[PDB]
């Protein structure tokens, strides 16, 4: 149960966390924020080209051990 978020800070690094899919979306989004210490307000995930949020687990779309994420974040103040 291991997932890796590439942040799109250009030229970021991808970080390897333990986060369950199966759980929230904002759970697993804030999560991967909170550890490379990013802004919360102006942050989006996108996975498998799909946006996901309300949806709760991941599961229902298709859930994989040692998936991918894109974690971006916008510049504001």
């Amino acid at each position: 149960m291991k997932i890796k978020i590439v942040p799109a800070v250009g030229g970021g690094s991808p970080l390897e966390l333990e986060v369950a899919p199966n759980a929230t979306v904002g759970a697993v989004r804030t999560k991967v924020c909170a550890m490379k210490k990013l802004p919360p307000d102006t942050t989006r995930l996108t996975y498998k080209g799909r946006a996901l949020k309300d949806t709760e687990t991941l599961e229902s779309l298709g859930v994989a051990d040692g998936d991918k994420f894109v974690l971006i974040t916008r510049t504001v103040g």
